[PDB]
């Protein structure tokens, strides 16, 4: 059974968290960190801010509420979240066909037993095939993919020139190009973290705590155990 | 049955809302937001503007009606909406063929019963096959895809130069290139939100409230819980 | 039956209207709109101008007949219209083959009845197969695709320079390049609206009113509920 | 029968006329139009100029014979015309094979009747198969595709510089590049109109009147109902 | 029979003539035309010059023999001509296989008749199969494709600079680049005309008159009915 | 039989001659032509010079032996000649397989005749199959493809600058770039002529006269009937 | 059995560690190394820092805690870690199908033994097939792929100019370009190390010690046995 | 038999010689030619230089041994020579399989004759199959391809500047770029000649004389019959 | 047998030696050559240097040991050598499968002989199949491909500027670009020679003498028979 094979394979929650690329930070004596965590996804990660703060404080850093007097900024946005069924990557044999067959066959388990009436065996076989198809189709091999954008700002003594260049699309024909220049002492680096939570019939509120834990640990480990 | 498998799989409304990319906003003391929400799609989202206003006010911001004295602009356009049937991605076994066969076979359930007249059984089998094909073809696995364009304007102290460059197509041969330059204190950033509402025999007015709720929450969360 | 499945699936008129991209307009106090609606398609949309005017007036704008003293221009052209049959995307099984077979088989419904004469049954079976093929081939699953070009002109205080650049093809060898420069206070943005009207045996005059209604609502909603 | 299915499907003349791109014209008080219509195709469209003149005059414009004092020029060229059979897109089953089989089988309709002589039945079956193949092959599902080039010249007050640049090919090795510059007050825009006339066994003189009517209406509607 | 299907389908001569692109000519009072028609093809079009002259004179123009005092030049070259059999696009079933089988079978039409001697029937069947293969292979579905290059020179008042740039290949390694500059009052535009003559067992001398007629009409119509 | 089909199809010599592109020559009063014909191919075309001279003289030109005082140069090089079997484009069924089978079967034409001895029939069948394979493989469907390079030099009054640029390859690593500049009054244009001679078991000396005739006529017709 | 084949093939832990490219270091007398090891992966490598320190000290270098007075910097980041099952590269035959069949067949090992009751044999066969499918699906051929980024900084006497160029993405439309310039005496080179740990039913904590050992040896060997 | 078909097809030596591109030489009064013929191929062409000298002298030129006072240089290098079997383009049926089968079958030609002993017939059949496979595999359809580089130097009065540019590869990382400039009165042109010698079981010393003859004739004909 | 077919086909050593491109050398009076032959391949060519010296001396040149006073340099490096089996290009039928079958069948040659005991025949058949598979797999159709780099330096009177440009890769991130300029009177040209030695069960020491002979002859023939 494909459904039972999936239910056996992915029987326990499996969470993966992969940073896209490395952000290199010079050794520094800064201890203050300012956190700005946002969530533009349909899923709920409300404890991610507190978990990032706790992980950062575990490394000796101090979380401050004043962005101007903070050596580091951790700007994170839980940008996206998608849910997919991996079984559908197999096309057919995933809509309950084999689940209906296994159960249409089991309906013949009444012919060799008490009642072998043709109408009765047909009815029981049909009901068993329907129940088998329902059980096969109700096995959801769900994978939640989350995409988080991270932007670390480190305060330096070097004058950094920011050149904002926005190309705003304007109706299939034009663009409005906005350009501006600012000067400040802050190097900003970006990165992306991709999280995955896989399980059979997985409901997101079960995967949310571990997802937040791993994401917070990764984002805090960007700073390293200073 | 493929139709019944679909009706079981997608039996409850499933709404997804995914922002395209992250708009980074500096920590600010601005509290005023001006909303400009438009809808150039055939579907109806009349409550989206009010839901965005409520979500923004929940974060401590204040929605104002004067665009000139607003620290933030949320300009949103529900640009597009499409409806498709996902079953049609399977080609055949989606036009009622298998639903006709399941029912043409069930018409033989009269031969082994009261009347086994050849004309009667043929007629009942044909009617049952027609009804099965109709029921299979009437199972619509509908997916509504919505595209919303968001444009956030943040008022700054930096002089921003906007260079409008429109390349208007002119009859398969030419272009009229319009260029202009303006100066103002407003950085404009764009982004795109893709919404999906999936269900069996889904009617849009059922999916509209949750679609608006999720879209409003995402667009407001762009500003973050300031 | 493929024909019957199509007639069941697309039994009621389905109209879609999708704008290509968003035209962003700054908040403004302009209330005057000038409409220029043209139709270079073989289909007839004569009521589109009045419907656009009514939809625009519903938003508080005022439609004027003087292009020079109009804050906004709505220039629309119903550029193209095509009609196709979607069943032909399936290649064969859509020219009446299966509709002929279903009916050639039904011609055997005379052998088991009053007259089983070989000539008579052959003739009735042939006539029934011909009628079945005709009925299958007469089921038209028609989709009208309409392309409209929209050009919104908004009057500004910024000097706008228009550089007309036309590359006129000249006989497989040359081009005449026409260049000119104009100055005026009007930003012109473009966009495209794609309409679809789908039904079984759909005749365009039935789809035209709703097509115009949706197109007018979309084009007027470009301006937003000002 | 594929031939019969085609004869049923495309039983009445179907004419389509699609402009390639939109030519945008500013609102103007010009009322004079000069028409220059040419036909470098093997087909005959002699009434096209008169139909364009009538359609233009219906919009309030006035057709003049002096190109120098005309606000608008409508320069049209019926460049190309091709005729194809769409059945040949199916490869085989379109050269009379199935039409021969349907008729070779019908030749057996003499064995069960008056004369069942082996020579006689063979001869009648062969003749019937030949006639069936001839009738199937004589069913022409013809599509006429016509390509028209349109060049609208609008007289302006802006000085327009035309830079003629012709790259004349010279024997697989060279090019003669002719360049010249002229100055005049006329913006020239181009566009293309594609016409299709589809029917079974369609003869062009039947499709020519409606083809001209639709083409003239489209080209005149370029000017819009001024 | 594929051969019979071809002989029925393309039973009468079909001539097509398609100009590549449009050459736009300004309205002019010139009436003199100078013709220079050449033929570097293996086929013969000797009457093309006279037919072009007649068609041009029918439009009111006057054909002159002095190139210097001619308002228009019509320079045409019948560059290429190819002959192909379209049946060979089907690969096999076009070399006489099926024509041999149809006739090998007909050789059995002697067993059921006067002499059924094994040697006699084998010999007659072999001869009939050979004759059938010969007749099938002797059915030529011929298509003549002709390519003509046209170069129209129109005398203007604008000074036209011709920059001859020839890149003469020199033995797999080098090029001799010849460059020169001339000045004259003549705009030269090019174009290409593709002619097709299709028929079963078509001999070119039958297709030549109509081919010349259509080509001359097209090239003359480049000038338009001035 | 594939061999018989080929021998019937291509039973008479078929010669094609196609110029690559058109060389445009201005109307001129020059009457002197200088011919330089070379042949770097393995085939023999010794009469091509005389045939070109005769064709040129037929047009009123005069062939001269002094290159300096010749208005026109016809420089031709019969660069390449290849011979191929077209039957081998079919892969198998062209090495004698079917020719062996047709003849292995004909060896059974001795069993039903005078001697039906197993050894005798086996020997005769083997010999007949060998002879059939030999006859099939000895059917050569030969196509000679010839490539000629033509270079026409026309004497003008315009100063022509020739920039010789040769990039001589030097051992997989280097190039010696030779550059030089000359000035002379002669425009040189190139072109290519592709000839084909097709027949069954064609020997080149049979195709050479007509090949030369067609090539000479084409190259001379480059000049046109002046 | 595919599961048995996997369990036999990959029965013992196999660890691979491959550096991407070579970092060339000049011969030097520096003996001080500063280590900065971070881990932004979900896996745990806490002993990697100590192992790198031990391996470096084995080569004669001295690990220091002051980054400013260190001749060498070893900056390493265990960026990513993924876990996959290689059996799934075979598609089917890996979800327990063949493991179910091997065991459904073994359930017939009760018919030829003590109890051959149809119900009993069916039940035992079903249970054995379920157990076989479970055992097949419980065989995990796991491969852990770890990606580490290494950045070696070597202190020189040459002035090194660092030009920070960050292109921060801003919402699908814009980029903020940050540019800065610093000067210092430190050449920084990068590289990447890819580690793999393969085994059947491998749990990461078993592979972690050897993974750390190999990674530390490789990163330390970058410095060479100085 | 494929082997016998090949031995029949390519039974006599077939030599082809094709120049790559044309080297155009101006008409000249030079009569002195200097030959430099080299052979860096494994094959032997020792008589090529003498054959080129004889062919050149046949055209009226005079071969000289002083390169400085020679109007023309013919520099030729027989660069490459490869030998291949064309039968191997058919994959199998070319290693002796079918030749083994034809002979394994012929071993049954002893059962119906004097000795039908099972051991004897098996042994004779095996020996015959081995001999047939050996004979089939010993049929070599060999094609020798030769590549010759030709460099013609023509002495002129124009100053020719040679810019030697050699990019010498240096160990997967670098290049040494050598550049030099010389001035001399000699235009050098290149070209390539491809020779083919095809036959069954062809040994090169048989094809060498004709190969040299054709190559010499082509290279000498570059100069033309001056 | 595939193995026997290979052993028959490639029964004698076949050596090919192909130079990549031609190095053109001007006629010169230099007679001194300096040889620098290196071998960075795993194979042994120790006699190549002496063979090159002998071949060069055979042409009249004199081999010198002083690089500074040598008109020519022959710098050669036997860069690479690979050994492959061509039979593996056929995938299966080359690992002994067919060789096992031919021999498993021959094991049945004991049933029809003295002992037909089932155990005895099974054992003898298994042993014969094993021996056949071993003999098939022990037939090695080996091809040695050798790559030699040649660099000819010719001393000139022209000043040659060498621009060394080395781009040394530095750890997946950087490059050290080394540039230098030298001046000397020596043109250096490169080329590549590819050698192949093919035979069944070929051992390199048997192919080495002929490989060296051919390579030396080719490299010496670069200089030509001066």
């Amino acid at each position: 059974c494909s459904a039972m094979g999936t239910a056996i394979k992915k029987r326990n929650l499996e969470v993966k968290t992969q940073m896209s690329e490395t952000i290199w930070l010079e050794p520094s004596n800064n201890k203050t960190v300012y956190l700005q965590i946002k969530n533009t996804s349909d899923k709920d990660m409300s404890g991610l801010q507190a978990k990032i703060a706790s992980a950062v404080t575990s490394k000796g850093y101090q979380v401050v509420s004043n962005p101007d007097t903070a050596g580091y900024w951790i700007q994170a946005n839980v940008l996206k979240a998608d849910k997919m069924d991996l079984r559908e990557s197999q096309g057919w044999l995933s809509r309950g066909y084999e689940g209906a067959v296994t159960g249409a066959a089991l309906g013949a388990g009444i012919t060799a037993y008490n009642s072998s009436s043709a109408g009765a065996t047909l009815g029981v076989g049909l009901a068993a095939g329907l129940v088998g198809m329902a059980a096969d189709a109700m096995v959801e091999d769900v994978n939640y993919t989350m995409i988080t954008d991270v932007q670390i700002a480190e305060r330096t003594k070097t004058q950094v020139q920011t050149d904002n260049v926005a190309v705003l699309r304007q109706g299939t024909s034009g663009t409005k190009v906005q350009t501006s220049t600012e000067t400040g002492n802050q190097h900003k680096y970006q990165t992306r973290v991709v999280s995955n939570a896989n399980k059979v019939n997985l409901k997101f509120p079960e995967a949310q705590p571990v997802l937040e834990d791993q994401l917070a640990k990764s984002i805090a480990n960007i700073l390293g155990s200073g």
